[PDB]
């Protein structure tokens, strides 16, 4: 019943807190957003994640986990439960008033991918290969999608902070994940990002109870769905970045294969 805390969900509020100083400070390099869009521009600059369709799970109201990826997939499908959040999408994908700002993010994309790109045009490339933003449910086990205009399966997938935060145990967790992989091509690429030892976390009036989860954890739920761990890293959250908007330990970035047999 996670959803019914969701509902309470302040899109706004978890942006403020997780996508604003001094999280969202990208100057300096050990700080946990420099650290997110270097392990997704490693990753894809290896070029060995590549296609034509990718899907975004659980996207909320953030863009920055498609930054880099988009240089790779024409089709590019972002998703979310709350509706709320699919709408605070929208206010950035068709520029609309009170849209967040992710220049910031734009720009250290653009720096670590060292293409030379302006953010301007990365920007304008992420917002047009978003072609929609549907609803989705991890826990139904065809994800929130009977007869979904999402190209399937997808060629790869893209999840930041999604399901350990919404599963309340680590069993509903490995279920999830056993859900979204079925969307992903056999030999498809997962890269997955996630709260490592988090238990609660606010975004506004909403206090979610998460599933505290270890690298290891992860890395055996990715086993049994699965998949060929390709690299899994853990961030350390400094003091600094310890505010009181949640309790993370650390931060877990997962690059995973849909070992085809
Ligand atoms: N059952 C469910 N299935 C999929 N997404 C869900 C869900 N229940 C809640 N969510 C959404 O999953 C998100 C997790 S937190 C936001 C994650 C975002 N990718 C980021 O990095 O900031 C929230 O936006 C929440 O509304
Ligand atoms: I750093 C970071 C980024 C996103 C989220 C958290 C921490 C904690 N709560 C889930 C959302």
């Amino acid at each position: 019943a996670v959803a019914s805390a969701y509902q309470r969900f302040e899109p706004r509020a978890y942006l403020r807190n997780n996508y604003a100083p001094p999280r969202g400070d990208l100057c300096n390099p050990n700080g946990v957003g420099p650290w997110k869009l270097r392990c997704l521009a490693q990753t894809f600059a290896t070029g060995e994640v590549s296609g034509r369709t990718l899907i975004d799970i659980g996207s909320g109201p953030t863009v920055y986990q498609l930054l880099s990826a988009c240089s790779h997939f024409e089709d590019i499908t972002m998703t979310d439960f709350l509706e709320v959040n699919r709408q605070e999408l929208g206010r950035w994908l068709q520029e609309e008033p009170g849209a967040f700002n992710w220049s910031m993010y734009s720009q250290h994309a653009c720096l670590i991918e060292g293409k030379g790109e302006c953010w301007q045009d990365k920007e304008r490339q992420l917002r047009a290969r978003v072609k929609r933003v549907l609803p989705i449910d991890v826990h139904q086990p065809q994800p929130l999608g009977a007869g979904s205009p999402a190209p399937l399966p997808a060629d790869a997938l893209v999840s930041a902070f999604c399901l350990e935060a919404v599963s309340p145990d680590l069993a509903s967790f490995q279920r999830a994940l056993d859900h979204i992989t079925t969307l992903l091509r056999p030999g498809g690429h997962l890269l997955l990002i996630g709260a490592l030892e988090e238990s609660w976390y606010l975004a506004g009036e909403a206090r979610l109870t998460v599933v505290p989860v270890s690298e290891e954890e992860v890395r055996e739920a990715l086993v049994r769905s699965g998949y060929k761990v390709r690299d899994l890293r853990t961030y350390i959250m400094p003091a600094h970045l310890q505010t009181g908007v949640d309790d993370v330990k650390g931060v877990f970035f997962a690059w995973a294969q849909k070992v085809g047999l």
